[PDB]
Parts: structure tokens; C-alpha cells; sequence
């Protein structure tokens, strides 16, 4: 939407952060203008190094002096790279840790009705969690990289032009010839990747329907031809992935062919400007190098502007809640405070609707009255706003038309520390904050004593169960060490509402846990506190309502009838039907936040975002998302396994490993030709400096064509090898997902949106683990290897001191590559315990608003942000100092090589152009050896988070769909029998609805297992075919054990009809032929005319063909059911399995099954399940299931001849319309 300016992000800065930024921006400039000053000190050295070739005593003076200037330079990079990291990492924290402390003083004071779950309480939690890490990343340390590399651009054009100005206008005019083709590569490379994401979305729904509809894919045995349609929609992404590698070889070959055809330019006119008597070799070495690293260093300053715009986007979403003004606030001076309350709450002509949406009407002309010291029961028959009255006495909402008065005093003239203090609240699923179980009791009263805490939990059935825990009333209720994790939480929350002693006592519908004898223990606990209190009882079910002494019932906007439970039960006026209605009878945020986290982290790395889960039943768990270090490593023998899978392509690596050694030879060849022209620049024969600088230019032309035909080989090959590996893995993963049991798909983190992404991204970076980490190892170990053979043949007494100095040159060139991406490191991990305290004080705000606990959540927040600051005080003084010390050894150890270089020449041993060739080669080599030691952990350390796709390859399924040691099935006659069998759902193993079930179904008959009010009715058809396994006992079919038979040989003559039918993304000719392999045209027309939709299939535009899955014509719920019954009649099964539940038919003028009851049940053994007692006339037998057993069985002529049984209770439900 909108955005702030870049300033006003620096508006929480106190009078101490205007001092850490003044110092911290003199560190960023003096460290900036010290690489173009290095090119002036090293430039003036060579003037004295080789000018003085005839006087070997002036050499020792003018190199011993300029070597001392490197140590004086290294001590100004020592104390100025320390002052841009120890003053921007720490002063970017004290400004953002005062943004968190005022954003939470804003969302504790807004009106409580601002949060009604409508992507609102799932948005304030996300804004405090991630949007305060984007304002931190924008102002903390990437401002130091914006000043650093900009000042090199402004001081690379001042050292350059002052030395020799006719060479700082050639070298500047080169850079738009390199950056032209250096960005045309980066344009066309994106122009093919976007043709790959579009070429994959054809197969992004084929591996999406085959998992979300897995019950149908296993029922009709067609889990093989979801692999002959997924394989051929990857072959059009492989072939598009080949010419996205050729456009990487011709995008790096035409950059070393413009770079190495441009050093020949600036080194030719240096050979002219010296022959005219204008410059020398130390004023043409300064002008060229200072104006290129000055010109190349704008590509790093403008890399920070991507992060300075998210900090203006996320900066405005925070700064429109901090300065938002709410209505219902506390007036400490313009607000009264009474005494000796009585509690006669009265609603006097109040009308109200929700201010989120004023469409519906809730309390149109509403009038109820509350006595003093009595109980009422405000109850509706439906959602008539019966749960709204507790949200209005608390003044969570003002009544927009009406008045509410306490003892003849309107509540709009009282302060919100005296009104909310007198009312207690006990609600749905009572909120306990993840602290000790002693501090939760002290929310109802902050400080009285210890002995009243024990007396409060005494008369609440709580004094014992918090002593049967092996500590002194102290248990971390979030960290599930010793769990009071029953469905009956031992209700300490009722003990909160007793210690507070509220006069008005709002109770709520706190019987919503499938009540039993456990919920009757807390029932008398509520019955013993309700004395002398003006209390209400809001109830949803009238089972425990039997002793309430003045009940009032509302239906629509007002109360219908009042009185005690002698005259309310009388007269049958709108109460007898409601008690008849009694006789006829979170985890949403974490799924919502992860979808907001999905497709929003494509640029933010794994050190800044989170990954939201459900955790325990205390908090909302926030994983720091830097779990790639110490969570779920790969198998240790993976790198040999991923080479065994990728070995029919051996001739595409031998053509690439003898094509990646040839690119290691552009490392010495750049540094030998360039370090021979410093020699040539100091001749004194001006027609032998000419015909030797012609040879050193034709090599630059002849090595800008060697770099074209040695990157087309390195990157085209090793992309034939890298795309026949992310094609064989994706086919070996779908063929191993579609083999498991059905219960693995039932789990929440294995749904069909976290499993079609593991085939799109997590299996697409096996290319970047065994093909992009052998190319940059064979290259970098033949550039390290042939530049330590040149350096020893030329001169070996200097290149043995560099070899002892070489761990220090490769360390200083390694710390200059961590600094490009910040030294902060995993900044979402320290601010994780802090964020959950803001996370639990937003979603539990209806318990923070009562008890006046809006200052103790803030004092668990300012007392705890002290730890992630003193973590970021030691990390910013160590990382700032060790970076400022490793740079002292880069400049301070080139002073030792060059001084010892002038100790061997002056004693007659060496010469010039043998000390420089040893120096130039072994420093440019050390710049790319510290790239090999940067990808060195990620090979050993478990690969990475995408090299661990072996959980889907190596996972032994509980049910094996095919065997060799199992006899197949020839012909089923139908002998369905359940022996002594119990069963539980493996998703939630506490559900135990099956207890020793038994049936016996004879061939050529039917079965009519009734609904019985949803007592686990939809699991008999989930065991005739093995979608699950029983816990004990045998399932007998056709006289044989079912776990001894070939599963694919059995399912091709047992066909179900789905509860909720959905179709595949194809025509209506495949979706009616998917259930029969081989038949084409003859019996497909007539089987379409069985759930006769023939005018529906003749009246259709393109004959039979029409898209019905997606992006075509849309069908109704009554017409999609007609398609699924056309499948089963073409398959012609032996055991039919119908399923009807939760009134999902919805087909008025019912003729889709009036035809199908008598046509599809001719010789088929059917098992019908339906909750409706209509169109269920099983002509053979009928049964009733209760508690995992049958209670009554037989045909429908002896079940009705018996007087009651249990079927007569179901017979009442026909008149219960
Ligand atoms: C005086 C130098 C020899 C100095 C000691 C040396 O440390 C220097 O800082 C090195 C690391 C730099 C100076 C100039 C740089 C080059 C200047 O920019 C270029 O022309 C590019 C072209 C291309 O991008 C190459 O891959 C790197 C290459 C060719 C750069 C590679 C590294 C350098 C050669």
C-alpha cells in the first residue's frame, strides 16, 4: 500500500545512538578510502623498486620505507573496520528494541473487540514476529555497507585522476562495455527460468491430485498411470533445462572475452603515454587499478537498496498501530469510582450489532435483568448472541444504541480498573500462560500473602493435584516435563476466579470437552463458589442446567420467557421444542501463518524468517528457521548414493572434468601476462618496449577466445548431468510416495501442500549438491596447483616465505566475503523467546483484559529483552575486532614479502621481475582458495536442508501393496466377515471407537450398517480394503486371511463409491473410463447411461470432451455424483462399497440412486452406510453399531416386529425433520 520515507525509521534513536552513528560512519569511510590508497603505496614502491636497477643501495632505502607504510596502513584498517561493525550492529539493536517495547504498549490498550479472528489476531502476531526484523535489517548494518563501497567509488576517482588523468578516462569508459554484457546475461537467464516455472505447472497438478485424492487412486488400481503421466510432463522441463546451461556458458565466456579484450586496451596506451614522456610504471599502475575497483564498487552499494525498501514497507505497518487512537480508554481523573456494589446489572433497551460488519442484527430491542446474589441461565437455541453477553458487560464493545447500568449508574462513566476488577471470567479452554503454576493464581490478586493462595485452590478440587507434582507449586506449564495435560485440566483457572473474589461472576460455556465423570468433578466446584454473587451461567447444552433458580431464554433479539424451572418447563411455549432439540442432538493460526510464510521467503534467507507450528498446549511454537545446522541431517553415505543414481551419465562428466581443468588455466595466465608488463614498463630502449608489448596484447586477444571455449564446455556439460538427476529423483520419489499406507497422508504436516513442494524445490537442488560442487572443486584445485609450480620454478627463496604466510592471506580474503552478507548471523533466534510472550499476549487478550494484567505482560517483556541485547553486545565486539585484526595481517604480511624481496636482490641473488611474478601470482591465487573453504562445511555437515530427501526414499511402509510371497486372487464370491477386531485411528490414538466387532456377510446378499449418530460408521469400508490395519484379530474374506493376498490383485474387483466425489483434470471420457483398463467405446456409452445422465452427457458443447477438473465448465454437486456411479458400473465389481454421510447428497428430485438401488445391486454384495433413515431399505439384513459392537441384527421384518430394541429410537428421527 503506502510506505514511510527512509528517515523516521531513525526516530526511536535516543541521545546515545546519535553518537554510535557519528563514530560508526567515520569507520565506514576511512575503511572505504584505504583500498584505493593501497594502490598508491604499492604504486610508488615499484618506482623505487626498478627505476633503481643500477644503484642497489637506493633500492634498499626506498622499499624499507614503503614497507613501513603498509604497517601504518594496516593500523588504520585495524581501528576503522572495528568501528563500522561494533557501532552499527549494536546501535541497530537499541533502536529496534525500543520499537518492540512501544508496539506492545500499543497492542495492550486497544479495544478488545478489535480482535475477531478475521485475519486480525493472526496479523498482529505476524507483525510483531517478522516486521520488526525487517526494520532491524534495514537500519542496523546494511547502512554500513552503503557508506563503505560508495566511498571507494568517490575515492577511486580522486587517487586515479590525480596520478594520471588520461588513463582514468579510458578505464572508466571500459566499465559500460563490461556491465552491458554483464547484465544482458542476467536478463536472459531470468528469461528462461520463468519459462521453467511455467513448464512445470502442467505437472504441478498431476502430483497434487494424486495425493489429495489418494483414497480413489488406491481404490481403482491406477497408481501406476499417475507415473506415466507425471514422467512425460517432466521431459518438457529437462529439455528446457539444457539450454539454460548453454546460456550460462555463453554468459561467462562473453565476460572474460570483454574483460580480457579490454586490459589490452588500457595496457597499450600505457605503452604510448610512457614513450611520449608523460607517465611511468607507478603512475599508470595507480590510475588503472584505482579507477576499476572504484568503478566496480557501485555494484555492491546498490545491492543494499533491496533491503531499504522492505524496511519502508514493513516500517509503515508498524507505525499505523502505534499511533492509532482507540475509543474505550481509561480516564484516571474524569472517571468515578463507587463503593459497596450490589450487582443489579440491567440491560435497558439495548440494540447492538458487530461493528466489524453491521449487516446482521443480534440484540434488536433487548431487555433482561439480573438480580442480586442469584443465578441466571441466558441460553438460546442457536447462535442468537448467547455468547455475546459476557463480551459486553466487560465493556469490550460499547453498545451503539442503548444503555447498560450497574445499580442505576451507567457503566460508561466508570474507569477500567474498577469495573473490570469486580467481574470474574471463566471461559472456553481456559488460557494458562507458559509460566509457573503459582504466578497464574497471582493474576487474580497480585500481592496479598501465600496462605490465601492455598485456600483459594482448596475449595476448587485443586489443592491435591498441585501437590502430587514433585515440586513446591512450581511447574513450567508450557514445557511439558511433568504433564497435567488431561482433557480435564485441573482447573486452576477457577481458583483464579476465587482468589480475586468478584462480586459479579460471569461464567461461560465451560462444558465443551465431551463431558463425562471427569467434567462432573469440576461441576460441583462451580456449584460451591456461586454463593452471594450476581452470577450468570451461559450454557450451550441443557444437561447440567437442572438447578438454576431463574432462567431466561432468548430467541431473536429479545427474551421470550422467564421464570423458574417449574413454569419454564410448563406451557410448552418455545421450550418444549428446544429440549426436544437436546434429545434429537488454536491450530487454525499456525496453518494460517505458514501459508503467509509460504511464497513470502523467496528473497529473505533462512536466518530472518520463522516456521510456525502448534507446539505443546501452552504456547504457539516458533522455530527459528535456522534448523539447517542441528536438525534432520542427511545419511552420512549420501554423496556416494547420489553418484550411483547419476551414473548412466558418465560420458557427460568426462566431457566436463576435462573441460573444467581448462578453466583453471585462466588464473595463472591473467597473472603472468599482467606481471610481465610491469617489467616492460621500465625498459630504456623505446623500440624494444614496443615490439614486446605487442606480444603481451595478442595473448589477451588469444585468451579471450580460450575463455569462450572453456566455459561452454564446463557449464553445458555438468548441466546434462544435473538435469538427468533431478528427473530420476523426482520419478523415484512419486513412485515411493504412492506406496505408503493411507494414515501417512492423514497427518497434518504430510498434507498435499507440504508434499508437492518437496518435489518442486527440495528435489530440484540435488543438481546444486553433486554437480555444482564438483565443478568449482576441479577448477579451484587446478588453479591452486599450477600456480604453485610456476612460483617455484621462477624463484624459490621468496615463494617459500609466502607458503609460510599462506594461511594468513587466505584468511583475510575469507573475512572479506562474510562481510558482504553481514556478520550479524541468525538474528531470528535470539528474538524467539521474546516474541512468544508477545504471541501469547495477543491471542489470549480476552484474559489479559480481565484481571487488569496489562502491566505484568509488559514486565515479562522489558525484563527479558535485556538478554538478546547482551548477546548482541559480545557478538558485536568480538566479530568487529577479529575482522579488524585479520586485515592487519593482509597488509602487514605483504610488507614482509616485499622487504625480504629486496634483501635477495641487493645481495646479487635474484633480479627484478622474479620477485613481482612470485608476488602477483600467489596473491591472486589466494583470492580463490578462500571460496573452496567457504563451501567446505556444507559438504560434510549433512549436506543441507534439501539433500535430506531420503525420508521419502527410505521409509518402510506399514502396508506393502505387492509381494512375491503372497498368492494372488482368482475369483471372489463374497464372504465378508469380521472376526474379533478392535481398531483406532493412528492420527489421534486416544480414539477407541471399535471394541470387539463382529459381522458375517453371505454371498449374493447385502448389508445395511446404519448411521447410529456417527459412532465411527465410516471405518468399515476403510478395512474391507487395506486402507488401515486392525489392531488385533483376522479380517476374513473368501475363506482366506486378507493379509496374505496380493493387494493389487484383490482391489480390481472391489469398487467403492466415494463420499465426496471429485474428478480429475481431464475430459468426461477418461473420468468414466478411469475405472476400467482396456475398454474404449462399446460398453462405455451404456455404462454412462446407468446413473443415467445421458441428456447431461449428450447436451454438452464439444461432444463428450470438456474440462471439468479445473479451468473449464463447472458442474454442481448433484451432477458430479452422477459421474462417480458411472465408474463403478463399468468396473463391474463383486463387493460394492457405498458411503453416505453428513447429508452430502443434496439432490432434490432424487433419481440418481432410486435408479441405482435396483440396478447396481443385482448380484453385488453391498455395504451401505448412511445416517438418514430413508432410502436405506436393505432387502437382506440391517444392523446397528454401538460402542464397536452390533446390538441388533436381522432383516427388516423382525427388527420392527420387536417393540423397542434400539431401532425404534432411530424411528423417531423420521418425524424429527
Ligand atoms: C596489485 C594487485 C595485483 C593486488 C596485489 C591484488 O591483490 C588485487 O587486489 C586483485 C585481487 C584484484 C585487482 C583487480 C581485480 C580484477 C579487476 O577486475 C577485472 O577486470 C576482473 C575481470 C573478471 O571479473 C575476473 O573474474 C576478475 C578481475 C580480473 C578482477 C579480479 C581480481 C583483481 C585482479
Amino acid at each position: 500500500e503506502q510506505s514511510l520515507p527512509f528517515f523516521k525509521l531513525f526516530s526511536f534513536a535516543d541521545k546515545f545512538d546519535y553518537l554510535l552513528m557519528f563514530v560508526g560512519s567515520l569507520g565506514a569511510i576511512v575503511h572505504g578510502s584505504s583500498m584505493p590508497v593501497f594502490f598508491l603505496l604499492f604504486g610508488q614502491m615499484v618506482n623505487g623498486f626498478g627505476k633503481n636497477q643500477m644503484d642497489l643501495h637506493q633500492m634498499v632505502h626506498e622499499v624499507s620505507r614503503y614497507s613501513l607504510y603498509f604497517v601504518y596502513l594496516g593500523l588504520v584498517v585495524c581501528f576503522s573496520s572495528y568501528a563500522e561493525i561494533a557501532c552499527w550492529m549494536y546501535s541497530g539493536e537499541r533502536q529496534v528494541a525500543a520499537l518492540r517495547k512501544k508496539y506492545l504498549e500499543a497492542v495492550l490498550k486497544q479495544d478488545v473487540g478489535f480482535f475477531d479472528t478475521d485475519a486480525r489476531t493472526g496479523d498482529i502476531v505476524f507483525s510483531v514476529s517478522t516486521d520488526t526484523l525487517l526494520v532491524q535489517d534495514a537500519i542496523s548494518e546494511k547502512v554500513g555497507n552503503f557508506i563503505h563501497y560508495l566511498s571507494t567509488f568517490l575515492a577511486g576517482l580522486v587517487v586515479g585522476f590525480v596520478s594520471a588523468w588520461k588513463l582514468a578516462l579510458l578505464s572508466v569508459a571500459v566499465i559500460p562495455g563490461i556491465a552491458f554484457a554483464g547484465g544482458l546475461y542476467a536478463y536472459t537467464l531470468t528469461g528462461i527460468t520463468s519459462k521453467s516455472r511455467e513448464s512445470y505447472a502442467n505437472a504441478g497438478v498431476i502430483a497434487e491430485q494424486a495425493i489429495a485424492q489418494v483414497r480413489t487412486v488406491y481404490s481403482y488400481v491406477g497408481e501406476s498411470k499417475a507415473l506415466n503421466a507425471y514422467s512425460d510432463a517432466i521431459q518438457y522441463t529437462l529439455k528446457l533445462g539444457y539450454k539454460a546451461g548453454m546460456a550460462k556458458g555463453l554468459g561467462l565466456g562473453c565476460t572474460y572475452g570483454i574483460a580480457c579484450m579490454s586490459w589490452a586496451l588500457v595496457f597499450w596506451y600505457a605503452g604510448v603515454f610512457i614513450r611520449n614522456g608523460q607517465t611511468d610504471g607507478g603512475k599508470a599502475f595507480t590510475a588503472i587499478f584505482s579507477a576499476i575497483v572504484g568503478g566496480m564498487s557501485l555494484g555492491q552499494s546498490f545491492s543494499n537498496l533491496g533491503a531499504f525498501s522492505k524496511g519502508k514497507a514493513a516500517g509503515y505497518k508498524l507505525m499505523e498501530i502505534i499511533n492509532q487512537r482507540p475509543t474505550i480508554i481509561q480516564d484516571p481523573l474524569d472517571g468515578k469510582c463507587l463503593d459497596q456494589v450490589h450487582g443489579n446489572i440491567e440491560f435497558k433497551d439495548v440494540t447492538f450489532s458487530y461493528p466489524s460488519r453491521p449487516d446482521v442484527m443480534i440484540f434488536r430491542n433487548f431487555n433482561i435483568f439480573f438480580p442480586s446474589g442469584k443465578t441466571v441461565a441466558v441460553v438460546g437455541g442457536s447462535g442468537s448472541g448467547k455468547s455475546t453477553v459476557v463480551s459486553l458487560i466487560e465493556r469490550f464493545y460499547d453498545p451503539n444504541s442503548g444503555q447498560i447500568l450497574l445499580d442505576g449508574v451507567e457503566i460508561k462513566t466508570l474507569q477500567l480498573k474498577f469495573l473490570r476488577e469486580q467481574i470474574g471470567l471463566v471461559n472456553q479452554e481456559p488460557a494458562l500462560f507458559a509460566t509457573t503454576i503459582l504466578e497464574n493464581i497471582l493474576y487474580g490478586k497480585p500481592d496479598a500473602t501465600m496462605v490465601e493462595v492455598e485456600a483459594a485452590a482448596s475449595a476448587a478440587n485443586a489443592h491435591s493435584f498441585i501437590t502430587l507434582l514433585p515440586k513446591g507449586y512450581d511447574t513450567q506449564v508450557g514445557e511439558r516435563g511433568v504433564q497435567l495435560s488431561g482433557g480435564q485440566k485441573q482447573r486452576i483457572a477457577i481458583a483464579r476466579a476465587m482468589l480475586k473474589d468478584p462480586k459479579i461472576l460471569l461464567l461461560d460455556e465451560a462444558t465443551s470437552a465431551l463431558d463425562a465423570s471427569s467434567e462432573s468433578i469440576v461441576q460441583e466446584a462451580l456449584d460451591r463458589v456461586m454463593v452471594g454473587r450476581t452470577t450468570v451461567v451461559v450454557a450451550h447444552r441443557l444437561c447440567t442446567i437442572r438447578n438454576v433458580d431463574s432462567i431466561a431464554v432468548i430467541q431473536q433479539g429479545q427474551v421470550v420467557e422467564t421464570g423458574t424451572h417449574e413454569e419454564l418447563i410448563a406451557k410448552s411455549g418455545a421450550y418444549a421444542s428446544l429440549i426436544r432439540f437436546q434429545e434429537m442432538v488454536s491450530t487454525r493460526l499456525s496453518h494460517s501463518l505458514s501459508t503467509k510464510s509460504l511464497s513470502l521467503r523467496s528473497g529473505s534467507l533462512r536466518n530472518l524468517s520463522y516456521s510456525y507450528s502448534t507446539g505443546a498446549d501452552g504456547r504457539i511454537e516458533m522455530i527459528s528457521n535456522a534448523e539447517t545446522d542441528r536438525k534432520t541431517r542427511a545419511p552420512e553415505n549420501y554423496f556416494y548414493r547420489l553418484l550411483k543414481l547419476n551414473s548412466p551419465e558418465w560420458p557427460y562428466s568426462i566431457m566436463g572434468a576435462v573441460g573444467s581443468i581448462l578453466s583453471g588455466f585462466i588464473g595463472p595466465t591473467f597473472a603472468i601476462v599482467m606481471s610481465n608488463m610491469i617489467e616492460v614498463f621500465y625498459y630504456t630502449d623505446y623500440d624494444s618496449m614496443e615490439r614486446k608489448t605487442k606480444e603481451y596484447v595478442f595473448i589477451y586477444i588469444g585468451a579471450g577466445l580460450y575463455a569462450v571455449g572453456a566455459y561452454l564446455i564446463q557449464h553445458y556439460f555438468f548441466s546434462i548431468m544435473g538435469e538427468n538427476l533431478t528427473t530420476r529423483v523426482r520419478r523415484m520419489m512419486l513412485s515411493a510416495i504412492l506406496r505408503n499406507e493411507v494414515g501417512w497422508f492423514d497427518e497434518d504436516e504430510h498434507n498435499s501442500s507440504l508434499i508437492a513442494a518437496r518435489l518442486a524445490t527440495d528435489a530440484a537442488d540435488v543438481k546444486s549438491a553433486i554437480a555444482e560442487r564438483i565443478s568449482v572443486i576441479l577448477q579451484n584445485m587446478t588453479s591452486l596447483l599450477t600456480s604453485f609450480i610456476v612460483a617455484f620454478i621462477v624463484e624459490w627463496r621468496v615463494s617459500l616465505l609466502i607458503l609460510g604466510t599462506f594461511p594468513l592471506l587466505v584468511l583475510a580474503n575469507f573475512a572479506q566475503q562474510l562481510s558482504l552478507k553481514g556478520f550479524a548471523g541468525d538474528t531470528a533466534k535470539a528474538h524467539a523467546k521474546t516474541s512468544m510472550i508477545a504471541g501469547e499476549g495477543v491471542s489470549n487478550i480476552r484474559t489479559v483484559a480481565a484481571f487488569n494484567a496489562q502491566s505484568k505482560i509488559l514486565s515479562l517483556f522489558c525484563h527479558e529483552l535485556r538478554v538478546p541485547q547482551k548477546r548482541s553486545l559480545y557478538r558485536s565486539q568480538t566479530s568487529g575486532f577479529l575482522f579488524g585484526l585479520s586485515q592487519l595481517a593482509l597488509y602487514g604480511s605483504e610488507a614482509l614479502i616485499l622487504w625480504y624481496g629486496a634483501h635477495l636482490v641487493s645481495k646479487g641473488v635474484s633480479t627484478f621481475s622474479k620477485v613481482i611474478k612470485v608476488f602477483v601470482v600467489l596473491v591472486i591465487t589466494a583470492n580463490s582458495v578462500a571460496e573452496t573453504v567457504s563451501l567446505a562445511p556444507e559438504i560434510i555437515r549433512g549436506g543441507e536442508a534439501v539433500g535430506s530427501v531420503f525420508s521419502v526414499l527410505d521409509r518402510q511402509t506399514r502396508i506393502d501393496p505387492d509381494d512375491a510371497d503372497a498368492d494372488p486372487v482368482e475369483t471372489i464370491r463374497g464372504d465378508i466377515e469380521f472376526r474379533h477386531v478392535d481398531f483406532a485411528y493412528p492420527s489421534r490414538p486416544d480414539v477407541m471407537v471399535f471394541r470387539d466387532f463382529n459381522l458375517r456377510i453371505r454371498a449374493g446378499h447385502s448389508q445395511a450398517l446404519v448411521g447410529a449418530s456417527g459412532s465411527g460408521k465410516s471405518s468399515v469400508i476403510a478395512m474391507i480394503e487395506r486402507f488401515y490395519d486392525p489392531l488385533a484379530g483376522k479380517v476374513m474374506i473368501d475363506g482366506k486371511d486378507i493379509r496374505r493376498l496380493n493387494l493389487k490383485s484383490l482391489r480390481l474387483k472391489i469398487g467403492l463409491v466415494q463420499q465426496e466425489p471429485a474428478l480429475f483434470a481431464a475430459t468426461i471420457f477418461d473420468n468414466i473410463a478411469y475405472g476400467k483398463d482396456g475398454a474404449t467405446e462399446s460398453e462405455v456409452i451404456d455404462a454412462a447411461r446407468a446413473a443415467n445422465a445421458h441428456g447431461f452427457i449428450s447436451g454438452l458443447p464439444e461432444g463428450y470432451k470438456t474440462p471439468v477438473g479445473e479451468r473449464g465448465v463447472q458442474l454442481s454437486g448433484g451432477q458430479k455424483q452422477r459421474i462417480a456411479i458411472a465408474r463403478a458400473v463399468l468396473k463391474n465389481p463383486t463387493v460394492l462399497l457405498l458411503d453416505e454421510a453428513t447429508s452430502a447428497l443434496d439432490a432434490e428430485s432424487e433419481c440418481v440412486l432410486q435408479e441405482a438401488l435396483e440396478r447396481l445391486m443385482r448380484g453385488r454384495t453391498t455395504v451401505v452406510v448412511a445416517h438418514r433413515l430413508s432410502t436405506i431399505r436393505g432387502v437382506d439384513c440391517i444392523g446397528v453399531i454401538q460402542d464397536g459392537r452390533i446390538v441388533e441384527q436381522g432383516s427388516h421384518s423382525e427388527l420392527v416386529s420387536r417393540p423397542e430394541g434400539a431401532y425404534s429410537r432411530l424411528l423417531q428421527l423420521q418425524t424429527h425433520r
